């Protein structure tokens, strides 16, 4: 018959006085000090059931995996995806969606090989760009995210991007400030707040205008694509998906239409590019912080691997340490906090509490990555944390940055193979030095919301 308890809110503006726009994660961490792990909340005129800590997380997602498997709503991205694609969608949309993309990721190479040497070859274009800085002192931002989106858009696009295209820049320019603006207290508060601040000046139109502009993008290659394309020859996932089109036309309540294309493929693509991007960009700045364990990795590169061969996603299992702290960076770049949302499908009964159909879920996964039962040491950054007094690579049930459940990341396969042969083949080719001293180095967040977003730094690439 009940609620989940929570502090006490007002009209239109809910749990406002009592959350941080700044500092949202801290805010519903603070109020579960106070009412449990298992807590409602109002941001403004939504109501959301928030999960803190991995029993309460995996008690929702996984036990009870299918009533918590709706999605709720993200504003800054609502506004574009309006309920399509596959991220932002529900019900019907999302599961036929979602299994056209896993399938067709498993076609193109996705766990395979076709991808590795993709990765790989594309690894050495880095390599070579890093080279051609002769140590010199840059921003690295857009030489990993022009790496990274290479990868995914051999995928969606069916070929890489040139380096110095204007038009790629402009792209990832798109990318990387809609992405941040979810972060800031600003887009934390248009998160509460949207249906007046839609109708506003501020950095949110910014924002709209970055990701009309990657629907713009998307929208062109895809009349493109139409034109050549060849029914029994997918170049791409356009095409994958333009012939899923065809074959649904005398289905009229098909999922597979222009607008579900468009979105999906942005998902892909944006997705595809911050991600992998953003954790780099991180974990090079946390490694600058801890030259120690820098060294332990080069010392473990040079032995499995070498000069001489290229690096493969194989060699992983030969390499312990290299893991735990690529999961380590992971764990405390906390890439998203609160998860994507969650909506229950149906009246749910959860643990004494009920539900109604339509409540949405936050669960925080940076809670679980925090959480003191698993990790000795949350706060710090701390390899030993995934390694044995052996020395062998330790897994942890709640290393869940990825998420878990039914909308789990199905780019995991993907990142965990570009996370580990990028950051693998950078550092048998380079060593990092900052214009800054170790111990001056700022590895808190620059913004923390939707997303968490490293400080800007510079750095360079000596070679080895
Ligand atoms: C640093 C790497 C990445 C992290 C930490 C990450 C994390 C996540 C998280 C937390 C979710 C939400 C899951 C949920 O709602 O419970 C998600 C979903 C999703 N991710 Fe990733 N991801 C990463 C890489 C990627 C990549 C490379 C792709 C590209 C194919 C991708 C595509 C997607 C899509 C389409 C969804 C929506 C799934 C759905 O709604 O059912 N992600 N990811
Ligand atoms: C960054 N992402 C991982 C989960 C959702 C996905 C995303 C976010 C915004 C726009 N497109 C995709």
């Amino acid at each position: 018959g009940k609620l989940p308890p929570g502090p006490t809110p007002l009209p239109f503006i809910g749990n406002y006085l009592q959350l941080n726009t700044e500092q949202m994660y801290n805010s519903l961490m603070k109020i579960s000090e106070r009412y449990g792990p298992v807590f409602t909340i109002h941001l403004g005129p939504r109501r959301v059931v928030v999960l803190c800590g991995h029993d309460a997380v995996k008690e929702a997602l996984v036990d009870q995996a299918e009533e918590f498997s709706g999605r709720g709503e993200q504003a800054t991205f609502d506004w574009l995806f309006k309920g399509y694609g596959v991220a932002f969608s529900n019900g019907e949309r999302a599961k036929q969606l979602r299994r056209f993309s896993i399938a067709t990721l498993r076609g193109f190479g996705v766990g395979k090989r076709g991808i590795e040497e993709r990765i790989q070859e594309e690894a050495g274009f880095l390599i070579d760009a890093l080279r051609g800085t002769h140590g010199a002192n840059i921003d690295p931002t857009f030489f990993l995210s022009r790496t990274v989106s290479n990868v995914i858009s051999s995928i969606v696009f069916g070929d890489r991007f040139d380096y110095e295209d204007k038009e790629f820049l402009s792209l990832l320019r798109m990318m990387l400030g809609s992405f941040q603006f979810t972060a800031t207290s600003t887009g934390q508060l248009y998160e509460m707040f949207s249906s007046v601040m839609k109708h506003l000046p501020g950095p949110q139109q910014q924002a709209f205008k970055e990701l009309q502009g990657l629907e713009d993008f998307i929208a062109k290659k895809v009349e493109h694509n139409q034109r050549t394309l060849d029914p029994n020859s997918p170049r791409d996932f356009i095409d994958s998906f333009l012939i899923r089109m065809q074959e649904e036309e005398k289905n009229p309540n098909t999922e597979f239409y222009l607008k579900n294309l468009v979105m999906t493929t942005l998902n892909l693509f944006f997705a595809g590019t911050e991600t992998v991007s953003t954790t780099l960009r991180y974990g090079f700045l946390l490694l600058m912080k801890h030259p120690e364990v820098e060294a332990k990795v080069h010392e473990e590169i040079d032995r499995v691997i070498g000069k001489n061969r290229q690096p493969k996603f194989e060699d992983r299992a030969k390499m312990p340490y290299t893991e735990a702290v690529i999961h380590e960076i992971q764990r405390f770049g906390d890439m998203l906090p609160m998860g994507l949302a969650h909506r229950v499908n149906k009246d749910t009964k959860f643990r004494d509490f009920f539900l109604p159909k339509g409540t949405e879920v936050f669960p925080m996964l940076g809670s679980v990555l925090r959480d003191p039962r698993f990790f000795s040491n949350p706060r710090d950054f701390n390899p030993q944390h995934f390694l044995d007094k052996k020395g062998q690579f330790k897994k942890s049930d709640a290393f869940v940055p990825f998420s878990i459940g039914k909308r789990y990341c199905f780019g995991e396969g993907l990142a965990r193979m570009e996370l580990f042969l990028f950051f693998t083949t950078i550092m048998q080719n380079f060593r990092f030095k900052s214009p800054q001293s170790p111990k001056d180095i700022d590895v808190s967040p620059k913004h923390v919301g939707f997303a968490t977003i490293p400080r800007n730094y510079t750095m360079s690439f000596l070679p080895r």
